[PDB]
RNA sequence: CGCCACUUCAUGGAAAUAAAUCACUCACGAAUGUCUU
């Protein structure tokens, strides 16, 4: 009913964990782009939803499209209706699917 | 005064010695120091 599982990720190659991209805003890049050690749990939430809608083939593929209404509904109770926002960081479920 | 020829056919020494053996110049120059979604 709720089953719990260990994930190991091994690095194959050489890894970049994106930073600020700046210490301001506007247009500027960074000349200098440095790499975090960790990445954010951001990313690892969206790891396992691309991951979870690669088992089940539903990936948006190709220029755009709207995707069969009832493809959104079954990609939303498999991966929730939206991604991680701090908006919603006093919720007291995580919104996912 | 007459008559008359033989012998010998390079050895020893020096057989390369000093000077210069790379010198000066250039030893990186210009563009890009982020860009497009």
């Amino acid at each position: 009913m709720n089953r719990h599982y260990l994930i190991t990720l091994t690095p194959m190659d050489w890894f970049f964990f994106g930073g600020e991209r700046t210490l301001d805003d506007g247009k500027s890049a960074d000349y200098i782009s440095h790499s975090n050690k960790f990445p954010q749990q951001s990313a690892l939430l969206g790891m396992i939803r691309y991951q979870l809608l690669k088992q089940h083939n539903l990936l948006s593929q190709f220029p755009y499209t709207e995707n069969k209404p009832t493809e959104k509904e079954i990609m939303k109770t498999l991966i929730g209706e939206q991604s991680f926002r701090m908006t919603e960081r006093k919720a007291k479920s995580l919104g996912l699917g």
